[PDB]
């Protein structure tokens, strides 16, 4: 598992195998 | 799994194989 | 998987195998 | 596998060989 | 698991395999 | 006055909108 | 007045939007 | 007066939005 | 007056947004 | 008068925002 980036001006977060869970009302 | 981006002025977040679960209401 | 982009000026975000799940009413 | 992209200027989002799931009333 | 990044401008955050955990109402 | 906004996706959710009065 | 606001992906969330009275 | 904000992800939230009066 | 921020990420959060009266 | 404040990522918080009034 290898993670690179490249970006410039992103106005974004950036994320990497993210899986984070569920959610519930 | 090998991970690279390139962008220059996005205006939304990226993300990299991401699965974060289900809602419910 | 190898995974990469290319935007300029996306006003949207971009995602890379994203299967999040299910969603009930 | 492999994704790339190239945009300008999209009002939304792009996605990347996704399948979330179902939904339910 | 080995981890880089690339990046110049970004206005947001940055992350690396995070998964946090489920939210709830 | 105005919001002007804008949602790039909005998968598997169950209430958006901006609300102004 | 006005908001001037934008979201990338809000996948999988609840209530979302910009309150301006 | 204005806000102008803007939100990448907010994945699996419940409530967002800025409120100006 | 005017706030101008910012959001990168807020996943599974609860409650966003800023104020100004 | 301004805030020209920003957030890098505010995982699973309950509230967030600047208050200028």
């Amino acid at each position: 598992a290898n993670f690179l980036v490249h970006s410039s001006n992103n106005f974004g977060a950036i994320l990497s195998s993210t899986n984070v869970g569920s959610n519930t009302y």
